[PDB]
């Protein structure tokens, strides 16, 4: 059970993109609202909103990794 979090935004155009900064620290612990990472689509950087835990355990795409709308920023932490 962890942060399962992509880029799902999709939005007109898949021509890569970069995880500008993450907004979690290492093994933090949110509620209802986790970070909101931003990336990069070529100017339109989206965000990624986790839904509580966040705990940074996972981060396949500390902030700079390569990524697009699909892939996957990294997982975090979870509960449920």
């Amino acid at each position: 059970s962890s942060v399962d979090i992509l880029v799902p935004d999709l939005p007109e155009s898949v021509a890569d993109a970069t995880v500008a900064t993450w907004h979690k620290k290492p093994g933090d612990a949110v509620v209802r609202d986790e970070v909101l990472v931003e990336i990069e689509t070529d100017k339109v950087v989206l965000e990624v909103p986790a839904s509580a835990d966040g705990i940074l355990d996972a981060v396949l795409e500390d902030e700079g990794t390569t990524v697009t709308s699909r892939q996957i920023l990294g997982r975090l932490r979870e509960g449920n």
